[PDB]
């Protein structure tokens, strides 16, 4: 038992790590078969960042301008391409690390593991959510663009982030593997909206399923609710509509613990309504939206990979 | 910016992961140069659990009774002794995925990742720090025993933990390497007194400082207070006392920010004495008390390993 905000392992990634250097510019690449991939702002300069014409730059530079190192092993680039936001650097030689390995384009509400790198070495993992506006809530310094968020189903990674910006705001925006980013935002240092971010519903209630399988049980009720009567109280505190599909999802919860969906919702209606009374739950003080109910139910079965 | 729970990256000691076999038990063990580590009660049954006579049980044991499997290659045991609380069999090949590593045995109030582990096979990793009370807070269930707690200084692995136990209030037991539990804790199926807990107050001056770095800021008063007048505070609140030593290694904290530490300690006293008033810091709605001065400077400096 227990319960906590667990990572996937990161090593089959840490094997596809290496640095780029374009000029100045020094950040991470992701290297899957003899393709490289990262984001396109390593052909930046300063005086480019307010609003970069990508593709001026990158007329300017030639293959053996881009310089890609694998721990202490230089690799020879053979061809360039630019799609969407990210670079793709062809290279001589296929990674003999390359894990079995997808790239899927997540939907917000989904969560997925970050390693953090630098200069092409991992610092760290951790796991987070794709908010409904399409930011992440990550920790990144300068220098960690390129570090990619994924997840493991067995022996295949399914990357689906690749770490591009930080918005003045301090929330982190970044693409997929093809290089389309997530929601409205721009590879350029500007100020961006992002939009009115919401809670996952989903999630929280994934979490107190959670809860009650490892014995937090104290804010379980005496009530029951309808999907009308709930949504329109997760409208009036920004949590994100529940529909039958995500009443579906939690199904297998729902049959473990032997708590209907909806009981569980007036749960959830209640903690809205009252707070926590200075109550903990799974060692949060707040409603946690960060596991989706796959997370639940793997961690609380022992998945690996 | 942002600040994460970030874990070590875990490729370095998934390679060293196995499955131990005795029996009708399988556990994890730790495969380092021709010796693997495992916990010494993959050798009992349930009629041995409530007080096993190890000695007794593993001299009934030959080498060729421990099936030691690392991913689908059988490993052959060449010799087996008990230290401790674990177990150590001799196997006639060194793992070549051997890190750079040491054996130490960690102070309560430091953190390390945990590599979640079932059948040898990875399947999450998570930062947690081991408590004033010697026991940690972690997501184990059956089958986790032998994963292992980690720390990483640049090509270094030092392991400070493996898993034993689940005591009947849900919290968590183990050893160090040398098979020396941390705590009063035995590994007899038993209630066993944990004794009283304390919050790591280090550690959450650490995350103050964290958070005005990444820009909450909201906490800071006007006061100062001192040593005593803050430990009289920390009393009543089941806080750690703060030493000078202590106040030392948030030196560089202070440093940073321009905080003296007793006027950081003057404001987590308004936060004990009045409570957050429905606030968040860092995203949480509690005081934080899992991340060492040294996790704040690492994450907050970018170093890899
Ligand atoms: C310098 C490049 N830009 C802006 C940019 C220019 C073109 O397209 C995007 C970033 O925001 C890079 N970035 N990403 N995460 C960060 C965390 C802390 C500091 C900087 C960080
Ligand atoms: C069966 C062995 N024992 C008791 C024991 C017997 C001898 O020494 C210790 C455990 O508690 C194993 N354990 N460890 N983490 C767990 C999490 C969930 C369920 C069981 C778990």
């Amino acid at each position: 038992s227990g319960f906590r905000k667990m990572a996937f392992p990161s090593g089959k990634v840490e094997g596809c790590m290496v640095q780029v250097t374009c000029g100045t510019t020094t950040l991470n690449g992701l290297w899957l078969d003899d393709v490289v991939y990262c984001p396109r702002h390593v052909i930046c300069t300063s005086e480019d960042m307010l609003n970069p014409n990508y593709e001026d730059l990158l007329i300017r530079k030639s293959n053996h301008n881009f310089l890609v190192q694998a721990g202490n092993v230089q690799l020879r680039v053979i061809g360039h391409s630019m799609q969407n936001c990210v670079l793709k650097l062809k290279v001589d030689t296929a990674n003999p690390k390359t894990p079995k390995y997808k790239f899927v384009r997540i939907q917000p509400g989904q969560t997925f593991s970050v390693l953090a790198c630098y200069n092409g070495s991992p610092s760290g993992v951790y796991q987070c959510a794709m908010r409904p506006n399409f930011t992440i809530k990550g920790s990144f310094l300068n220098g960690s663009c390129g570090s990619v968020g994924f997840n493991i189903d067995y022996d295949c990674v399914s990357f689906c982030y690749m770490h591009h910006m930080e918005l003045p705001t301090g929330v982190h925006a970044g693409t997929d593997l093809e290089g389309n980013f997530y929601g409205p935002f721009v590879d350029r240092q500007t100020a961006q909206a992002a939009g009115t971010d919401t809670t996952i519903t989903v999630n929280v209630l994934a979490w107190l399923y959670a809860a009650v399988i490892n014995g937090d049980r104290w804010f379980l009720n005496r009530f029951t609710t309808t999907l009308n009567d709930f949504n329109l109280v997760a409208m009036k505190y920004n949590y994100e509509p529940l529909t039958q599909d995500h009443v579906d999802i939690l199904g297998p919860l729902s049959a473990q613990t032997g708590i209907a969906v909806l009981d569980m919702c007036a749960s959830l209606k209640e903690l809205l309504q009252n707070g926590m009374n200075g109550r903990t739950i799974l060692g949060s003080a707040l409603l946690e939206d960060e596991f989706t109910p796959f997370d639940v139910v793997r961690q609380c079965s022992g998945v690996t990979f």
